[PDB]
């Protein structure tokens, strides 16, 4: 297992524009298009992203290409964030993938807001971190996914995904 497989399980794959858990227009493997309530606006953003007149539909390869860029951007966003980078560098491989999933889902910004959890992960206090991470809107709104990511940080293994 790895980051790609992990996120492919959490996000799914859809080839037509859809609304995510927050009601935002998305396509592919969790590629958010826009926070706007306009379907047209989402179609405009999709065309621009792909570089062709898609009409709300893409191929598997295009979805996978967006996905690669989004993983890459997430990692780079972590590395560029003063609050995140040090946490990240302190973690082992498995846990790093848990950190990436979270940023992919909620943005750098969002993640950089779990100050307390961040600190406990940096100190390797796994159980305490797991409990603090669960005290969040993230967990209350997408409890199944959150539990998988949380178990990942807790144990450092991929059992939640196997
Ligand atoms: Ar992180
Ligand atoms: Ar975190
Ligand atoms: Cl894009
Ligand atoms: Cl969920």
């Amino acid at each position: 297992m790895n980051i790609f497989e992990m996120l492919r399980i959490d996000e799914g794959l859809r080839l037509k524009i859809y609304k995510d858990t927050e009601g935002y227009y998305t396509i592919g493997i969790g590629h958010l298009l826009t926070k706007s309530p306009s379907l047209n606006a989402a179609k405009s953003e999709l065309d621009k992203a792909i570089g062709r007149n898609t009409n709300g539909v893409i191929t598997k390869d295009e979805a996978e290409k967006l996905f690669n860029q989004d993983v890459d951007a997430a990692v780079r966003g972590i590395l560029r964030n003063a609050k995140l980078k040090p946490v990240y560098d302190s973690l082992d491989a498995v846990r790093r993938a848990a950190a990436i999933n979270m940023v992919f889902q909620m943005g750098e910004t969002g993640v950089a807001g779990f100050t307390n959890s961040l600190r406990m992960l940096q100190q390797k206090r796994w159980d305490e971190a797991a409990v603090n991470l669960a005290k969040s809107r993230w967990y209350n709104q997408t409890p199944n996914r959150a539990k998988r990511v949380i178990t990942t940080f807790r144990t450092g293994t991929w059992d939640a995904y196997k």
